[PDB]
């Protein structure tokens, strides 16, 4: 059931900005490990004199890489004389958002019709508001509400590359990396209380709840008319024998905050070997693998969607996979971004629900717990 | 002239640690852009609840990256229940130097026979105290003093890996990548006024002035008894033409701080080509390289050091070429490390001074400038 009640028009996530101590840093580990290129910039070469912002691209996804200069720098300006190209900057939030949280997303951007009419309409219907609209060369248009903890959801709208003040990136800076990774799939957040997260995220969107078919945590997602954009949010599950990940994660991270990135690869086998080729050189490790009693159980459930030989590539691989009742995903999780366990990134493939492809087909891959819990013990008995 | 005046006996450069935001980007960007392995680490896996501190290691150099946690997860702790790996650390401290500064040299560390000892002599000289020496598990003694700016002299002394609570990685994660840099030749300081700056370190060292055969710049070089640990230190010089990159420096990074760091290889053309390789695959950018006419000019400079086929290679890879009356230095500087135009690396590789290699042989390209300039002007007279 989807009551379509978005409560004024979006189009597809746009991008993700992370805030950093320094954006070179980050921006070139993540470039080498996602296989992702450098595609604009705006900085101290570009007449930017508050912050350095970098970003890359691989097919549809945006990752925005943030950090402050000295103030200094900008002390003679005023707002009405910013430097700066993301008029939302501020050199005090951006410190502190970093110094509390470390490494991770501040921006949540999706890209809508009319950012201001996002923006009056959102905090007409209780968000809160971060920034207010501010119009970019005539052409743009960028507005903030608060997500969840200190996350900014961004509203982005065009009249007609990336934003007015940045300048793409020369070729011989940009080489054409490419792993396969695509778009943004979904954008997971971490609170204390599910509950009045999802109405208040809710109640200023109109997004609507997105169907699902004790680990640690339960969790919501909610999603917009064609259920293109999708933020789940989890809260952890107290008492446990295990301590709840999602618990860990809101005392390393200073409360809550962005838990993953979920990214679509169309050829998740060829995204994972070249990923996985470059963990030890720079990129980014992933989570250990499933026990092979658990791709000994991939027949009986996927049998009629996976060959043999695609199941066998998916054990060499460490993939996941689950099965809705109308689709089918194939998933797996790197270890945490930066030094604190908090933010990962899931790649993500989704096989079915042809008309283009529905979102969310097959799901977010929550049975992959109790089958993960079933090849652990079913292998140690093996053993 | 080596009047030998060390005031404690002073053996190699021990390390070098950077501050970060987050350690575990910065090393590995680090890591593939240099061709450093990962060799020790100290976090939370290894029960460090303050700190994450990464070690790289390419030879007999160190290159440490050092970022906080949140004081959260610490703060039942006092100094006596530390699991701080290295005493010496602060949160507010780290946190304040990044801030200030951005990505950047904390501490400069000198290996010597007594560090207690190095502490009391350099204090009682005239150094100011940074952190007092402190034993760690009976087997290693580490002390601080100011160097200049926020940058800190860090004695280190064992008394027989790296330091105790740090754990050597595992192999997985330890991949051996080599491009052939073995040792820091050279660690330098940008200051405002250069004369207080020599006579306060001078002072607490014994070191000596190191021999020299409108660039901006005014320099001069501190050295050990043997000459192998060398910190030139540099101030700017007003007026010029062209604005000064040392006082360029000492805006974007809020004062004085480390300016460059100098790298030895045993063979700088496979460092050059390597590191050429991976500049925009995530790891370092060079300075634009000088034009055909130094390389033209270089047969009549060095035509008796090097043949003609190395010196096309030395073209073919942008490599300056300097020569003292002693011996021959090829060198080339990398572009900035991270957001600003502060901190970058020197490769070097030094010809001559054969009884080993006697320090500084060649000395340290100071006359490179002219001949630049020299190089600029004629490839305009030629087009
Ligand atoms: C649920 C779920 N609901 N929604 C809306 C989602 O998008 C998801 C997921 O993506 C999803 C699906 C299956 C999984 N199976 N195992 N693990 C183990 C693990 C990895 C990294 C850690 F730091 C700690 C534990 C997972 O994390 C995991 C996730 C995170
Ligand atoms: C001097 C000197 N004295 N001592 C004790 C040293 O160690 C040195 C050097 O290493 C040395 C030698 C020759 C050079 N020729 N050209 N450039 C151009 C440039 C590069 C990066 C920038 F951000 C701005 C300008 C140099 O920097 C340069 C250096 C830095
Ligand atoms: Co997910
Ligand atoms: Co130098």
């Amino acid at each position: 059931k989807n009551p379509k009640s978005d409560k004024f028009k979006v189009k597809r996530f746009h991008h993700i900005e992370f805030w950093c101590g320094d954006a070179t840093n980050v921006a070139r580990r993540f470039s080498w490990g996602l296989g992702m290129r450098f595609s604009a910039k705006s900085d101290l070469s570009t007449g930017n004199m508050v912050h350095a912002s970098y970003l890359l691209t691989s097919g549809d996804l945006r990752f925005l890489f943030t950090a402050p200069y000295s103030p200094s720098l900008s002390a003679g300006e005023i707002k009405p004389t910013t430097t700066a190209s993301i008029p939302s900057f501020d050199h005090g939030s951006c410190r502190s958002f970093f110094s509390s949280h470390g490494l991770g997303v501040r921006a949540v951007a999706i890209e809508v019709e009319d950012a201001e009419s996002a923006f009056s309409i959102s905090v007409a219907n209780g968000a809160i508001p971060s920034s207010p609209p501010i119009v970019l060369n005539e052409a743009v248009t960028i507005a903030e509400v608060k997500l969840y903890g200190d996350v900014v959801l961004r509203y982005v709208s065009y009249k007609a590359e990336f934003l007015p003040g940045f300048e793409r990136v020369e070729d011989a800076s940009s080489f054409p990396l490419d792993y396969g990774i695509r778009r943004l799939d979904h954008a997971v957040g971490n609170v204390p209380e599910l509950g009045p997260a999802l109405t208040y995220v809710a109640g200023f969107t109109g997004f609507h709840q997105f169907a699902e078919f004790e680990s640690g945590l339960n969790s919501a997602v909610l999603a917009s008319n064609d259920e293109m954009v999708l933020l789940p949010i989890n809260e952890p599950v107290h008492g446990t024998k295990r301590k709840s990940q999602i618990q860990t994660y809101l005392e390393h991270n200073e409360g809550a905050g962005l838990q993953h990135l979920a990214l679509m690869s169309e050829d998740i086998f060829r995204t994972l070997r070249e990923m996985r080729k470059r963990s030890s050189i720079g990129g980014f490790d992933f989570m250990p693998s499933p026990p092979p009693t658990y791709y000994q159980n991939l027949k009986k459930r996927v049998g009629d969607v996976l060959s043999d030989d695609q199941i066998k590539e998916c054990e060499e691989l460490g993939i996941l996979v689950d099965r809705d009742d109308q689709g089918t995903l194939l998933q797996i999780f790197t270890k945490p971004l930066g030094d604190r366990p908090t933010i990962f990134i899931e790649i993500i493939q989704r096989v079915g629900c042809m008309m283009y492809q529905s979102g969310g087909c097959g799901g977010f891959g929550k049975g992959n717990f109790s089958e993960l819990f079933k090849s652990i013990e079913e292998y140690e008995k093996t053993l």
